[PDB]
């Protein structure tokens, strides 16, 4: 366990992989809305988003029996074909298959393997390393739209589709390198509502923030620092009591989601956003270290796969829930007063029975 050092190569590989994957996933927004029953577009987008997590449990066996490297390069090749293919005509079913199925399965193959073998070489500063990887992913992703838009040179749809395969090619070159889950999914149920709330509140009355180097950075600045410091704190805390980290994160996240009185004012809004980004880091990133401490390196792959599979459905359900409840219970304020109730539920049994 060289605990980093020469393993900073591994960390850089993880940063590039996990950043680019979700960068192109977010770019799907540009894809299906500008480069694309018209609702088939939304259905295909939802299918693509789900396929990422859905097949991760199956990807787990591939990873275990082939080494992270083989699965990573295979998924890289699949995606490389994917976002370049559909070079045929705009046929409905042809495009559907080519983009959706291939992109989803390849991304599901390529995402998970970046989170298995790291522990075998990282033992003492693994939490800090995970925080660093999360920060790198955040910074790379938030600029990913800027980079693609800038060096895309305003080229047509097909050529842009083909170009976006360059990141996957570079990834392929770089690729040579239950109660717990129930509660964590319960937390995920409420995780995403405050994200939409903050984004819309920032955009509404503070439209002067428009630049890609600023707007997405408005949340990224908190995201990276919070993720890194949370990883360091987790590496500091010994044992499974780290669970208390996400316990506190759930409490604070619910409180902030409830903090309507002060979210409406910019002065308190800045601090609330910083806290929410801290909590995002505490929640999203701590999962892998917690699973490692819970089950050991041998089972980490299956554990993370199972957790991601469970989280899949709530993740896709989030934005639909927000949209439906925006006007369901009179007003969204009352409809989402309870936004912290789900994490409150998740913050109950996490001491009586850890496993």
């Amino acid at each position: 366990p060289p605990e980093g050092g020469f393993g900073w190569v591994v960390v850089f590989a993880a940063t590039w992989c996990n950043g680019s994957i979700f960068g192109i996933h977010n770019s799907v927004g540009i894809l299906y809305s500008m480069l694309l029953v018209e609702f088939q577009a939304a259905w295909v987008g939802a299918l693509a988003m789900g396929m990422i997590f859905f097949c991760s449990p199956i990807v787990s066996i591939f990873t275990d029996r082939l080494g992270c490297r083989i699965t990573a390069t295979a998924g890289a090749a699949v995606a490389f074909i994917g976002l370049h293919t559909s070079s045929f005509t705009s046929s409905l079913s042809l495009r559907y298959f080519t983009y959706g199925i291939l992109f989803g399965c390849g991304c599901s193959f390529a995402f998970q393997p970046s989170l298995v073998i790291l522990g075998h070489y990282f033992q003492r500063r693994l939490g800090l390393a995970n925080g660093v990887v999360s920060a790198g992913s955040s910074i790379f992703s938030m600029s990913f739209p800027f980079l693609i838009r800038m060096l895309g040179d305003k080229i047509k749809l097909a050529q842009t589709f083909q170009v976006l395969s360059t990141f996957m090619f570079v990834l392929m070159l770089l690729s040579l390198t239950r109660i717990w889950a129930f509660g964590i999914a319960a937390a995920a149920l409420g995780y995403f509502v405050p994200y939409v709330h903050l984004m819309k509140y920032v955009e509404e009355e503070f439209s002067e923030i428009k630049e890609t180097w600023v707007l997405l950075v408005c949340i990224g600045a908190t995201s990276g620092l919070g993720r890194l410091v949370s990883g360091h704190i987790s590496d500091s805390i010994p044992g499974l009591k780290k669970i208390y980290l996400q316990v506190l994160s759930f409490l604070l996240l619910g409180l902030m989601s409830m903090m309507i009185p002060l979210c409406r004012d910019f002065g308190g809004l800045i601090v609330v956003c910083l806290f929410l980004g801290l909590c995002n880091g505490f929640f999203i990133t701590i999962m892998a270290p917690i699973a490692f401490e819970l089950v050991g390196p041998m089972q980490a792959s299956q554990a993370i796969g199972y957790l991601l599979g469970m989280m899949a459905l709530p993740m896709i359900a989030g934005p639909p829930i927000a949209g439906l409840l925006r006007n369901c219970f009179g007003d969204y304020h009352v409809a989402f007063y309870f936004a912290g109730v789900p994490p409150i539920i998740g913050a109950v049994i996490l001491f009586f029975v850890p496993s």
